[PDB]
């Protein structure tokens, strides 16, 4: 095992195979850690989960601090912070997974190349390299800064993202609302009318597939 594992998937090679909550520690420093919620099951699993969606009891209408900082419960509805995400994404080349579950249809985006800036950057996404079922609905949002509704696409549609006019992603947009671009919306599986019942956004190493 190694003592001060930096992801979800050197926890995993640590021999833990079980989903669920782990200690990991920024750049593997002991003075870092972090509690994250670890996919050990998902396209052999290792990866930090950061958002899930799955029953709409948790707000996620809130400010830049919390989009920063993280909230809600890791074992439910969560988003893991802005933060956290600038610094695991800064300690290697990452890959993000989107797993989407409506009505019992699941769907699917990988991205090869993932990070989130700092906050110097308005924590700016990349993502490169689409792979999956769910229809390339990121690359829309590619280079594009993080907004909240007190740093207005955020304000018009209650949500927080990496806005840009506005969205073809709305993961943290507002649960079961099938109001035009208000709900949990990924735009190139179910359009802008239909919220997803079920959503979770999650980061490996992109090397992970042949490590
Ligand atoms: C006021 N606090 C409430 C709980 N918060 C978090 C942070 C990250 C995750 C994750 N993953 C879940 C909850 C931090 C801020």
């Amino acid at each position: 095992s190694m003592p001060f594992p930096k992801d979800c998937s050197q926890a995993m090679l640590n021999g833990d195979t079980t989903s669920g909550l782990y200690t990991i520690y920024l750049n593997g420093d002991k003075a870092q850690a972090l509690e994250v919620f670890c996919d050990m099951t998902s396209d052999g699993g290792g990866w930090i989960v950061f958002l899930r969606r799955k029953n709409g009891r948790e707000n996620f209408y809130q400010n830049w601090k919390a989009y920063a900082a993280g909230f809600g419960d890791r074992r439910e509805e969560f988003w893991l912070g802005l933060d956290n995400l600038n610094k695991i994404t800064a300690q290697g080349q990452y890959e993000l997974r989107v797993d989407l579950r409506d009505h019992g249809e699941t769907a699917f985006a990988v991205y090869d190349k993932f990070s989130v800036g700092d906050a110097k950057t308005r924590y700016k996404l990349k993502v490169e390299g689409y792979s999956g079922t769910a229809g390339d609905s990121m690359a829309y949002h590619n280079g594009r800064s993080f907004s909240t509704f007190d740093k207005n696409c955020a304000l018009s549609y209650k949500g927080a993202f990496w806005y840009r006019n506005c969205h073809r992603v709305n993961l943290m947009g507002r649960y079961g609302d099938n109001n035009h671009s208000q709900g949990v919306n990924w735009f190139h599986w179910k359009g802008h009318e239909h919220s997803i019942q079920f959503a979770e956004m999650k980061l490996r190493p992109s090397n992970f597939r042949n490590l």
